[PDB]
């Protein structure tokens, strides 16, 4: 399927609103307001835009002159309301010092656009959806139609009022237009700023978000500025309030609005929606039917209106529990306790003031204790809660009693959230996401559900788009579409679809549609594996949870075969295919092919419910342990050596193989040794070894070896034994002095036996591995290999002439010492006079035991103890030294006795063995943050001495990196508190300190400012950052996360509280900054361990693109867009613009480069570079 969409052509939109009958869309944009059909087609455009104008200008242009210079500006759409009494709609522009219009309902004919008067202008204010208000009407004759309306002012105190409720007349043409409900010379329906507050509070100025009617009031979500919180702007988020029927004004109440999660605060409104909460939230929710409800959307803290954080949470009001907070209030306030608290409007507090009256929630409000504020910052309960993409907008709605809510994301998706705190679940849970203009245009506020309430318009920067609020059918099993539990999708089981309850034909019936996963289908067979060879085959089918199949139903393997079936009881008997349809599927898959057999429905004609049912194929195992020790019911036939299901194709009655232990199979003996290059017979046993029948050959042996593969004949002398004929073998390589081979036994030229254990033959060469007496008595007892005095070199018995009684030697049982050991190398050349040291001696001819090793070992003549688990029988003796201060040498060399220090039998080695004492004297930070994680450069001598190494400041241990003769380099750990701490280095049993070398914990470094709060997408400006003990650290680095990745850039430090840094490179081919700039997802500074500097949560640090510029005695000009961004003091970029190596004198301007030059262009801003 694909979303029903209407792009913006020219310019972007702005509001968006649904017709009630029509189901016409009306679109509000700069320049444009457009009527559009129910899926999204262009019906009308109306211009509304480029107007020659000017914000100074008051009354504008049309009616008198302004000595200020006009220029063709934008007509922003602020408002856009629909009047449905008066067949119109009110689209309410800027630009005009704010002038309204009228457009005919059906086809955009302007009715009229009053413009006379001062009323007829609303506000100078030029940004969109700043505004907002309701439009109530009465009958014809009666109390006319009414507009409460909110807006901006700019400073503009005198000239408009912030809200007000204003006179819709039925002639548009009509002077009278939006003039007050009741003006008089005291108090007017109207709400003025006070001059006094603008003084005090430079640029004071409310901005209306959302606004509804409810019962008998009009609510307003405001945005306003720090009044008790000159300095800094920082905005508070509150409600607002009025009696529909409260000409004079004083009904007006106004209520901090906001949400806490886990400790962190949401207080910024970025949309709201009142709705129903239906059946399922209402009742646990504590809710009459009638009752209404305010989901709203926040971002966190109370910073940047014009550009908010990421972080974004979706709360909840019951306008039960706010009415009740205002009559609590109001109750309060009639008490005659405190004041009215109400900065803004009244600068000198006034006092509450006591009376005795009924408290209503019909009360209107009094002459006295007037327009009054709210002390109490009304909490609401939260629902999701977006960190990485924030919220944008929200609606909801009531299906079936449950309630879906609506939001769309900075990405331009919409998210479709089931509210579950009053349904059973832990939470409310998402339950889908969907995409809109997925390349990151956000989702504005204004996102209306249609009439029949079927789809959800969604609007963007740059297009509206269809979004279905139902679309079920991408599921497309049972199991995923009541899995996935968005609440409008059920399966209609018979069409094997997944839609709403309307959508299933025949739905009410029984069976028919399933709403809970336990009502999907499920089916089994009995004969659920079917041999190839078989032939319609009688099958019983199980199925639960299915309406009446009297209609009909056929049996469909796949998109294959279909069977006809009959029932009886609760079950289903059809047949599988014949032999000449099964094979057609079963060519190719082999072994066995597992096929989905399906139901189809008669009444339908829709697969719906399916099994695992397999056609399994005895034929394609080559084995017999594959045939009948599988997982299947298949026969092996000894004497041909084929594999089937049926008994009678075997050879003959006795050739049948049904059990596994029957199978004709090689079984072991202890292992078949074979040297190489001698006659050998290799006898083998077995079981069940057929009797080779008419037109076959007797049993041969083949050696699978990779040098050469060897063909030898064999007798086999009954059902369980064999044996290959004297023969020699070979490989060619004396690489390998033990190597296994792969053998396998045939017979008939082809016919290979199964081998289970799969019995291999070694090859064995008398050593082309050892040229050591030790080393061949090491090998196997088996070999019968053994060295051979004379040769210098060993071989069997048989290979060796006798010419002593003894002059080949082999390890009896391992009682054979052996002659003249040798040392090759020994590891830690260097060890501490402590000792401990693990020795490391590797050589050629060493004892064949421990326990004659053991008391062996010496260096020069301090006792050393070897250790059993790491000695290698004469290969490798691994020792500890003992304590070796009482020793007058510095050093000497190692002595191996075998068993005694015999004078043949004594090894000594080649170089010797060099005992020192350590010292340090230097570290290279001598100060780190407590945190830790500090490159620490100790200096010294004899550092690299030893086995082990450990270094502990303050006790805690430090993370070793690397090793030297002059230092030691390891990462600090944390310290527990600030000051100096001793630096303890053991190595093995020596353990050396100093106290005249200390090392100094410092107080954590912290970041204050860092100027200017900005860089491009290719970063490389400098950064002029400051703080607190930043000289503590060596190589500090700036971090920034932007989109999935993380990257990283250098500083350089000059005093504790100074430091410069290039900013980090962002450049990412997914996402580019936009023009306005853009927050990064982190932003911090690598400074060892000290994490929470990692990621600045307080910082507003932006982000702008990178320049784009055009390429091919006067002057350089060199044009393009990007080239300054909006940013705020003096800080701009530093360019510099060269020829080959000559930089130029140049003046920068928004659109142009200056540079000069005298008749291979690069131009350069921090890390950026361009041609
Ligand atoms: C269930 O699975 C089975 C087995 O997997 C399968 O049956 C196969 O059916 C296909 C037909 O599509 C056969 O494939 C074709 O074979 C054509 C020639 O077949 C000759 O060679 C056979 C192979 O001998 C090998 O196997 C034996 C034993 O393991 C081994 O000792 C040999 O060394 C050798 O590797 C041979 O079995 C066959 O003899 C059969 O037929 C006679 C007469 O019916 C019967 O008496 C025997 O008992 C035996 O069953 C015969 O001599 C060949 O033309 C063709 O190859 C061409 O096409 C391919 C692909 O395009 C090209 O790559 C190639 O270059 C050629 O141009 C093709 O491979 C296959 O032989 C059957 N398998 C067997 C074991 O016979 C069925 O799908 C399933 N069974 C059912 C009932 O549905
Ligand atoms: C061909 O098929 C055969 C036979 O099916 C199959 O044989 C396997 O061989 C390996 C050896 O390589 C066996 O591994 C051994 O396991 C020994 C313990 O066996 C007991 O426990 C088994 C596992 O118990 C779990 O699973 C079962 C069933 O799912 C469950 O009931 C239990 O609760 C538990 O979760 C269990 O399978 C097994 O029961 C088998 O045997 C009985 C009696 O015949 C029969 O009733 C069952 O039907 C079932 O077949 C039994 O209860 C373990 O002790 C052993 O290690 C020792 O023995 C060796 C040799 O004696 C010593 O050298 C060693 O030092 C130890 O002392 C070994 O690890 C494996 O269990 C067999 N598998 C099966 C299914 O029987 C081959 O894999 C097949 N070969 C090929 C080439 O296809
Ligand atoms: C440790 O070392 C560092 C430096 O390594 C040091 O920080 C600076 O210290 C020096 C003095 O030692 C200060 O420089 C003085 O500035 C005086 C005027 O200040 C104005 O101009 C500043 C510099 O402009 C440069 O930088 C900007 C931005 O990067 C750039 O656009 C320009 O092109 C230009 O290159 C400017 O930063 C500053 O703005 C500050 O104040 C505002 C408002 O209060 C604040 O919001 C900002 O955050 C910012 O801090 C302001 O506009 C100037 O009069 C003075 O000149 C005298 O001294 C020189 C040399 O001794 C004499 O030759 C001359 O005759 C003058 O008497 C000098 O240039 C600088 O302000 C410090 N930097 C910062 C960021 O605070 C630490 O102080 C050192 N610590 C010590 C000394 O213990
Ligand atoms: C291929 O397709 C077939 C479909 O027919 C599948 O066969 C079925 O396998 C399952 C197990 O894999 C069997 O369930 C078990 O039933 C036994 C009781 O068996 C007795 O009753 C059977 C039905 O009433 C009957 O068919 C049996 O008779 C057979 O055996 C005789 C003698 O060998 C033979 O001559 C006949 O021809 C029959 O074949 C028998 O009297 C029951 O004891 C099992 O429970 C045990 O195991 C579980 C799980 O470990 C354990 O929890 C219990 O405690 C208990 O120990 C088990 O329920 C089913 O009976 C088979 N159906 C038939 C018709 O035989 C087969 O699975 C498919 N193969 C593969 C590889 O998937
Ligand atoms: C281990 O590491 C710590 C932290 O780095 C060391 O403590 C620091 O010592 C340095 C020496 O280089 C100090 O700098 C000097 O400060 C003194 C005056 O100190 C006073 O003023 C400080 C800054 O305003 C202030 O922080 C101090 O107060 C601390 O102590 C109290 C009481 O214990 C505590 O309650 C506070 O919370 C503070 O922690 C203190 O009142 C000054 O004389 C020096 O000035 C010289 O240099 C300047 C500039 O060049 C020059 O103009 C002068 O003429 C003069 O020559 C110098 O600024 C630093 O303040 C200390 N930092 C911290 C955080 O304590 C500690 O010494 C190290 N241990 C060892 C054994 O070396
Ligand atoms: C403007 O929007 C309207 C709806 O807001 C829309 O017109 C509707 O189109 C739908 C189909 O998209 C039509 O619904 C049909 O109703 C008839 C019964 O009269 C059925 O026969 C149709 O079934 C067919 O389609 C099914 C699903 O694709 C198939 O499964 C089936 O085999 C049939 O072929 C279908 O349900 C309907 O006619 C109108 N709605 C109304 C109220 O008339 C249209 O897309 C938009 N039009 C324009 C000009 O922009
Ligand atoms: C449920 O199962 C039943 C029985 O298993 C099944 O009945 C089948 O109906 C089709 C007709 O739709 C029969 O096929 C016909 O057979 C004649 C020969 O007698 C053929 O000449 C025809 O084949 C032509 O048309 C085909 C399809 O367009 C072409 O592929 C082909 O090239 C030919 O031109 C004709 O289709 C079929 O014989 C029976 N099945 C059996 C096993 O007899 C039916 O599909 C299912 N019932 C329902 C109500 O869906
Ligand atoms: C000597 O024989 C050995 C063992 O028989 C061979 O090594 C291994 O042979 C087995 C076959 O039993 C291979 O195992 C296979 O594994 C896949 C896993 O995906 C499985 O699907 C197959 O059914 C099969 O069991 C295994 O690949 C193979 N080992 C290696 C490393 O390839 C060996 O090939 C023989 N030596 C020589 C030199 O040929
Ligand atoms: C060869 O094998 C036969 C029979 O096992 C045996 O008599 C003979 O000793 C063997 N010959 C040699 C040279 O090993």
């Amino acid at each position: 399927p694909a979303f029903r969409t209407f792009v913006a052509s020219d310019w972007g939109l702005t509001h968006l609103v649904v017709h009630e009958q029509t189901g016409e869309v009306y679109v509000g944009a700069v320049n444009r307001i457009y009527k559009l059909s129910g899926n999204l087609t262009l019906l009308r455009a109306h211009v509304t835009g480029p107007v020659e104008d000017n914000e100074k200008c008051y009354p504008p242009p049309s009616v008198q002159s302004c000595p200020h210079g006009l220029g063709s500006t934008d007509n922003v759409n602020k408002l856009l309301l629909l009047d449905y009494a008066a067949n119109r709609l009110l689209a309410c522009g800027s630009a005009s010092q704010g002038i309204c219009q009228f457009l005919r309902l059906d086809d955009l004919f302007k009715l009229g656009e009053p413009h006379h008067r001062k009323e007829h202008y609303l506000s100078s204010v030029r940004e969109a959806g700043s505004m907002a208000g309701v439009l109530i009407a009465g009958p014809p004759g009666q109390g006319q139609a009414k507009l409460f309306v909110g807006t901006p002012i700019d400073g503009k105190s005198e000239y408009f009022p912030t809200l007000s409720s204003r006179r819709l007349m039925a002639n548009e043409e009509d002077a009278d237009m939006f003039g007050f409900v009741y003006q008089d010379e005291f108090v007017s329906s109207q709400l003025k700023i006070p001059s006094d507050t603008l003084s005090k509070f430079p640029a004071f100025d409310i901005y209306y978000v959302y606004s509804f009617r409810s019962e008998q009031f009009v609510y307003y979500l405001t945005l306003q500025l720090d009044t008790q919180l000159a300095g800094e702007h920082f905005f508070t988020s509150k409600i607002v309030r009025l009696c529909v029927n409260d000409p004079k004004f004083y009904s007006y109440v106004e209520f901090p609005i906001g949400c806490e999660q886990a400790g962190v605060e949401y207080r910024l409104v970025q949309d709201a929606y009142l709705s129903r909460p239906g059946q399922a939230l209402a009742k646990q929710l504590g809710l009459a039917e009638d009752e209404e409800v305010l989901f709203t959307v926040f971002a966190q803290g109370q910073k940047n209106r014009v550009k908010p954080p990421k972080e974004s949470a979706l709360c909840l009001f019951t306008l039960r529990a706010i009415k009740e907070k205002i009559k609590e209030r109001i109750q309060s306030c009639y008490r005659g306790e405190g004041k009215l608290s109400l900065p803004w409007l009244l600068n000198k507090e006034l006092g509450c003031i006591n009376s005795p009256l009924q408290i209503d929630d019909d009360f209107c409000g009094q002459d006295f204790n007037q327009p009054l504020g709210g002390t109490v910052t009304i909490e609401g309960t939260p629902l999701f809660v977006d960190k990485e993409d924030g919220l944008t907008a929200v609606a909801a709605y009531d299906y079936q009693g449950r309630t879906v809510v609506f939001a769309g994301t900075r990405s331009g998706r919409i998210r479709k959230i089931l509210v579950d705190l009053a349904n059973p679940s832990g939470r409310p849970a998402l339950a889908y996401e969907s995409v809109v203009a997925q390349e990151g245009n956000p989702i504005l506020r204004d996102l209306v559900l249609s009439p029949n309430r079927q789809y959800l318009y969604a609007m963007t920067e740059k297009q509206v788009t269809q979004v279905p609020v139902e679309s079920c059918v991408q599921y497309t099993s049972c199991e995923l579409c009541l899995g996935s539990r968005d609440p409008h999708c059920g399966w209609c089981v018979l069409h094997s679809i997944c839609s709403r309850q309307d959508a299933c034909e025949r739905a009410e019936e029984p069976q028919r549609f399933a709403s809970d996963l336990l009502q999907c289908v499920q089916l089994t067979v009995q004969p659920r594996n079917v041999s190839v060879t078989m032939s319609q085959v009688p099958l019983v089918l199980q199925a639960w949870n299915v309406p009446d199949l009297s209609a009909g139903v056929n049996c469909s393997f796949e998109d294959f075969t279909e069977t006809e079936s009959i029932l009886e009881d609760g079950r289903i008997h059809c047949h599988s295919p014949s032999a000449r349809e099964v094979a057609p599927i079963t060519q190719g898959q082999g072994d066995q092919r597992v096929v989905k057999l399906y139901l189809k429905s008669k009444e339908t004609g829709k697969k719906f419910a399916s099994v695992d049912f397999v056609f399994y194929n005895c034929s394609v195992h080559q084995s017999c342990l594959a045939c009948v020790n599988g997982s299947f019911p298949c026969h092996w036939c000894k004497y041909r050596h084929v594999c089937t299901n049926n008994a009678a194709d075997c050879a003959f009655l006795e050739g049948r193989v049904n059990m596994s232990e029957d199978c004709p199979q090689i079984l072991p003996s202890t292992h078949i040794y074979v040297p190489v290059g001698v006659v050998k017979p290799i006898t083998l046993a077995a079981r069940n070894l057929p009797q080779p029948q008419s037109g076959q050959r007797g049993y041969e042996c083949l050696f699978h070896i990779p040098g050469s593969p060897a063909r030898v004949t064999a007798l086999r002398f009954n059902s369980s034994s064999l044996q290959c004929q004297n023969s020699s073998y070979s490989y060619e390589g004396n690489d390998v002095s033990d190597l296994p081979v792969n053998l396998s036994v045939v017979w008939n030229g082809n016919f290979v036996i199964d081998n289970p254990q799969n019995i291999q033959a070694h090859l064995y060469k008398c050593p082309a591995l050892r040229q050591s007496c030790g080393l061949c008595l090491k090998a196997d007892p088996r070999f019968e290999c053994g060295w051979c005095v004379a040769e210098r070199r060993c071989s069997l018995r048989h290979h060796c002439p006798a010419d002593s009684p003894a002059s080949w030697m082999h390890a009896h049982h391992g009682s054979s010492r052996c002659t003249d050991p040798k040392i090759l190398k020994l590891s830690p050349e260097t060890g501490p006079r402590q000792g401990g040291t693990r020795l490391t001696i590797t050589g050629e001819n060493l004892g064949l035991r421990f326990e004659d090793v053991r008391l062996g070992v010496h260096v020069g003549k301090v006792l050393c103890s070897p250790v059993e688990s790491e000695y290698i029988s004469a290969e490798q003796i691994v020792c500890e030294i003992g304590d070796a201060s009482t020793l007058r040498a510095h050093d000497a060399l190692v002595e191996v006795c075998v068993r005694d220090c015999s004078l043949h039998y004594r090894a000594l080695s080649p170089k010797r063995f060099t005992f020192v004492t350590p010292t340090f004297y230097r570290v290279s930070p001598s100060r780190g943050p407590l945190s830790g994680g500090t490159w620490i450069g100790i200096e010294g001598s004899h550092l690299n001495a030893g086995s082990d190494v450990a270094v502990s400041i303050g006790g805690r241990p430090c993370s070793f990196s690397w090793r030297n003769s002059r230092e030691i380099r390891c990462l600090t750990p944390p310290g527990h508190t600030p000051g100096s701490a001793p630096i303890v280095i053991n190595i093995n049993r020596a353990q050396l300190s100093n106290p005249e070398v200390k090392y100094n914990y410092t107080e954590d470094p912290t970041i204050l400012r860092i100027d200017p709060e900005w860089s491009i997408n290719s970063g490389g400006t400098l950064l002029t950052v400051t703080g607190t003990n930043l000289a503590t650290v060596r190589e500090p680095r700036i971090r920034a996360k932007y989109g999935g990745i993380e990257r990283e850039n250098s500083c350089m430090v000059y005093n504790d509280t100074t430091m410069v840094c290039r900013a980090p490179s962002i450049d990412n081919p997914k996402r580019s900054p936009p023009e306005l700039g853009e927050r990064p997802d982190e932003i911090g500074f690598i400074m060892d361990n000290v994490r929470t500097l990692l990621v600045l949560n307080s910082s507003s640090f932006l982000y702008y693109p990178d320049p784009v510029l055009e390429p091919l005695s006067s002057p350089l000009i060199l044009k393009g867009r990007n080239l300054l961004p909006p940013a705020p003091g003096n800080s701009r970029l530093n360019y510099t613009v060269l020829i080959g190596s000559t930089p130029c004198i140049l003046t920068v301007s928004e659109t142009q480069l200056l540079c000069e030059a005298p008749n291979k262009v690069t131009v350069r801003a921090g890390g950026f570079e361009f041609s």
